């Protein structure tokens, strides 16, 4: 079934890198492979896909997908607000850094002979929350589904609450792990819809979870 | 020819990541490509190579090279001190982080500034160790640097200062050229080329410095 034909979808993936200076930064360990798989499965099921990607250099660009490359969280926010009016579906699978260094040095900071000094942090904008607001303010008339991602350690108490605070249509919880040897199986993956259905997310390959996420989107797209 | 036969070489390459927590870290933008190429060229020319590898661009382990994967600079220091007594050549091509977070969370942290503590200088520790008779097999210690000229001095002034302050035998300086600065005062331009070909010039320098003796 090519159930995503006629659907224009925008995906973010990978972690952001918040510059401290031209060489150093604060980043996170997200590989981006899971957002890549969602974009790959969407493209394979007929969607017109644009992928905004962060620290994902060694990944293969998915076939049939339009690539937009960013580095920072603010660049991701700026890139999403550009490509979002055209989308029917937003998939926020990127590990957006919640904070960035408050000051960026123009040159690399030389090692002192005396005490080092801290990196002051500043909040980055909530790209998911901004998109949800834009839609509610009538600014995204094409947006049919907004999908968020979360890593949670009940699970549903934290998961159900993120859904209400972000306000998106679906929250993918704990789609983490490659199902690799000696990675903990917390039987914790859930597909949380704003309508209140909970689906369990079988911790399997990145491809199978992507199929589950895209199954859920098309089913949410048909509910309306 | 196989001019590096009989030589045990210990190489660091890539940047380190200093954890804040299981997800976040302080990192740098070093790709590691030039240390890997140095490790690849040394092996091909007969050396027994151990490559201590940190964060890379997704690089494949060079064939025939013993790989040690590290994450942090502290882990990198432990790995170097563990393998150094056996080595004849140390090539410090890793972008070792100067500072690390003062606290590491075991779980993910949901204004605070990040307090930092200084990391050990592994290249300098190696130079002092050799001079203290603790590394009798060490024949060459090679450091790496990327230097710019600025309001405080030109590129070459800053690079020489690095060699003089680090005390190593050879300093491979990037300014896409740069220089090869030797402890005898020899300064060669580093002709730009591929990572492979520039690695060839670096090893030729090491070989030529090994014949110094
Ligand atoms: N500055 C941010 C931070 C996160 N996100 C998005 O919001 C979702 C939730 O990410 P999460 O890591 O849970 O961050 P927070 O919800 O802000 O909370 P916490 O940092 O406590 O985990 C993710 O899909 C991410 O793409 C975002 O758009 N902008
Ligand atoms: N904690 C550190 C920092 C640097 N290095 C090594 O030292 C050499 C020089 O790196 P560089 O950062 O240029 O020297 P620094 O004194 O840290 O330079 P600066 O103060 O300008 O940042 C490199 O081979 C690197 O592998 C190291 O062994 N341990
Ligand atoms: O490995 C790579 O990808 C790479 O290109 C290089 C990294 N550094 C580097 C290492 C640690 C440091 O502290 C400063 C600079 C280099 C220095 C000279 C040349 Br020539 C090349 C590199
Ligand atoms: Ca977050
Ligand atoms: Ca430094």
């Amino acid at each position: 079934h090519h159930d995503m034909a006629g659907v224009k979808a925008l995906v973010t993936a990978g972690g952001t890198r918040e510059p401290l200076d031209p060489v150093r930064f604060i980043g996170n360990r997200s590989s981006g492979k899971q957002g890549y798989a969602v974009a790959r499965v969407l493209a394979q099921r007929g969607a017109d896909v644009t992928l905004i990607a962060g620290n994902t250099a060694g990944l293969i660009d998915p076939a049939g997908v339009e690539m937009v490359h960013i580095g920072s969280a603010t660049q991701l926010r700026d890139a999403v607000s550009k490509h979002a009016p055209d989308a029917n579906v937003l998939v926020m699978a990127a590990a957006v850094a919640d904070f960035r260094p408050a000051h960026v040095a123009a040159a690399k900071i030389k090692k002192g002979a005396s005490e080092p000094s801290s990196i002051d942090l500043v909040r980055n904008d909530d790209v998911l929350a901004g998109a949800v607001r834009a839609r509610a303010d009538g600014q995204l008339p094409n947006m049919r589904a907004i999908v968020g991602f979360a890593a949670e350690t009940d699970v549903l108490f934290h998961a159900r609450a993120k859904l209400e605070r972000k306000g998106c249509d679906l929250l993918v919880v704990n789609a983490v792990g490659e199902n690799r040897a000696f990675e903990v199986d917390h039987n914790d993956g859930w597909l949380l819809s704003a309508d209140g259905t909970e689906s369990a997310l079988e911790h399997g390959s990145k491809t199978l979870m992507a199929t589950r996420i895209v199954d859920s989107i098309a089913a949410f797209l048909k509910s309306q």
